[PDB]
C-alpha cells in the first residue's frame, strides 16, 4: 500500500483535511509524527502531531541518521524519522506524510514510492487569509511562511512532483477530492 505525501503551501488547509480522513478512516490510515523542534501550538499533542524535541535533540537525531528526510522551514526544523514511517507500516495501514515542498524533494529520492498530492488554496489572497486565520505564529515566522507561499503554490502545480492537485475551497469539496484520489490506495488497504 503506496504511502501518501500530502503537501502544499503552509496554511492552504491540509492538516484539517488530514484530520478529516483520520477521523473517518482510522482503520487504515496511519499518520507519520514528524520532528519538529517549534513549540506546540495549544491542541496539538507530542507523539501524535508531531514528536516535539529541542533542536539539539533534533541535531542529534540526525547524526545518529533517524531520519529518512528533515528540512528547516521559517526558522524550525521538521523531519521524518524511519521510525515514524515503520509504525505505521507496522500497523498494516497507509502512511500519510505531511511535508513542506523540501520534503517531497527529498522523499522522491527514497524508496517509499507514495503517491504525491498537493493541497491549494484558491489564491493566494485566501492562503494569507488562513495563515493569519490559525494565528499561530508570530509576526516575523508569519511573513517567513508568507515568503515561501509563491514557490510553494508554483511547484504545487508541476506534475513531476505531484500526482493530484487539489484546490482546498470548501472542505466538504476539497475532502471528496481526496477520498477519490486516494481510492486506490484504500482499495490496496482494504485488500
Ligand atoms: N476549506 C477551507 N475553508 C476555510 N478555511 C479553511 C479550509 N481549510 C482549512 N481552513 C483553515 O485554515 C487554517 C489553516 O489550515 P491548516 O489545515 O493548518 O493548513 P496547513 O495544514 O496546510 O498549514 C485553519 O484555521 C483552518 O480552519
Ligand atoms: N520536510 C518536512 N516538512 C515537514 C515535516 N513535518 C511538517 N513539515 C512541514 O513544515 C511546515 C510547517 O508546518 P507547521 O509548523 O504548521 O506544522 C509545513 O509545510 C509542514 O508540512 C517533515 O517531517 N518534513
Amino acid at each position: 500500500p503506496r504511502p501518501v505525501v500530502l503537501s502544499g503551501p503552509s496554511g492552504a488547509g491540509k492538516s484539517t483535511l488530514l484530520k478529516r480522513l483520520l477521523q473517518e478512516h482510522s482503520g487504515i490510515f496511519g499518520f507519520s509524527v514528524s520532528h519538529t523542534t517549534r513549540n506546540p501550538r495549544p491542541g496539538e499533542e507530542n507523539g501524535k502531531d508531531y514528536y516535539f524535541v529541542t533542536r539539539e535533540v533534533m541535531q542529534r537525531d540526525i547524526a545518529a541518521g533517524d531520519f529518512i528526510e528533515h528540512a528547516e522551514f521559517s526558522g524550525n526544523l521538521y523531519g521524518t524519522s524511519k521510525v515514524a514511517v515503520q509504525a505505521v507500516q507496522a500497523m498494516n495501514r497507509i502512511c500519510v506524510l505531511d511535508v513542506d515542498l523540501q520534503g517531497v524533494r527529498n522523499i522522491k529520492a527514497t524508496d517509499l514510492r507514495p503517491i504525491y498530492i498537493s493541497v491549494q488554496p484558491p489564491s493566494l489572497h485566501v492562503l494569507e487569509q488562513r495563515l493569519r486565520q490559525r494565528n499561530t505564529e508570530t509576526e516575523e515566522s508569519l511573513v517567513k511562511r508568507l515568503a515561501a507561499a509563491q514557490a510553494d503554490m508554483e511547484s504545487s502545480k508541476e506534475p513531476g512532483l505531484f500526482d493530484v492537485v487539489i484546490i482546498n475551497d470548501s472542505l466538504d469539496q476539497a475532502y471528496a477530492e481526496l477520498k477519490e484520489a486516494l481510492s486506490e490506495e484504500i482499495k490496496k488497504a482494504q485488500r
